[PDB]
């Protein structure tokens, strides 16, 4: 994948929703999962080690160190300690950054155009990732699930498509009733709170098996 493939698809997004294709749901393992079929797992304050650990460039902020168009920031944020990310779509002077940023539905928000200094009331940005740019039911099962991506949608069907319901953050653990395959997902249901039922992706699909989760499953005993 190139930067300007990458840069343009955010730029589509911010320019502009709840049909939103994507199911890995924030900008950074969003981006490395479906440009670059490399999952990270945990926090948006965690995904620079979690980059190093899949083999990625992190670089870490640092004076004369600024970060080039295509990066992958992560922010320590004051307000929780969940932290903060988005998409550097310019070189950075090193002293404002041009990004596109995401603002039930406990993260993946629409995508906007932010520029921010290395530090404000908000945060300040500890580092960011290179990516390696280049030029049907399937069963009954009572168990549990536990979301190990920092963002996942869930949607009304498990369809690339369906209508997203509420966007789930990394830790969240919930029950689930069955199991489905469709449109290159693995897929748990489950009632909601609402009475209806819903869908979300759990990983990637090469048949029937889950061979990129975003998801841990614990089965009743």
């Amino acid at each position: 994948a190139t930067v300007s493939e990458v840069i343009s698809y955010w730029r589509g997004l911010a320019d502009t929703d709840l049909a939103w294709g994507w199911q890995c749901a924030d900008v950074t393992n969003g981006t490395t999962t479906n440009f670059f079929g490399v999952t990270l797992w945990g926090n948006a304050i965690d995904l620079l080690d979690s980059a190093k650990a899949q083999g990625l460039e992190v670089i870490y902020d640092a004076p004369g160190i600024n970060p080039k168009a295509g990066d992958l920031f992560v922010m320590f944020t004051y307000g929780h300690p969940y932290g903060h990310t988005g998409i550097i779509i310019a070189d950075s002077d090193g002293y404002t950054i041009q990004t596109i940023e995401q603002n039930q539905f406990q993260v993946g928000g629409p995508a906007r155009y932010v520029t921010r200094a290395f530090s404000d009331g908000d945060g300040y940005i500890v580092g960011w990732i290179r990516p390696p740019y280049s030029d049907r039911k399937l069963k009954d099962e009572v168990g549990t699930f536990e979301v190990m991506v920092p963002a996942l949608n869930v949607r009304r069907e498990p369809s690339l498509n369906g209508e997203i319901v509420a966007c789930y953050q990394y830790g969240m653990t919930g029950t689930y009733d069955s199991v489905y395959v469709g449109d290159g997902y693995i897929w748990v249901s489950y009632v909601g709170a609402s009475g209806m039922r819903n869908y979300m992706a759990v990983g990637d699909a090469d048949g029937d098996y889950n061979v990129n989760p975003y998801c841990k499953f614990y089965l009743e005993h």
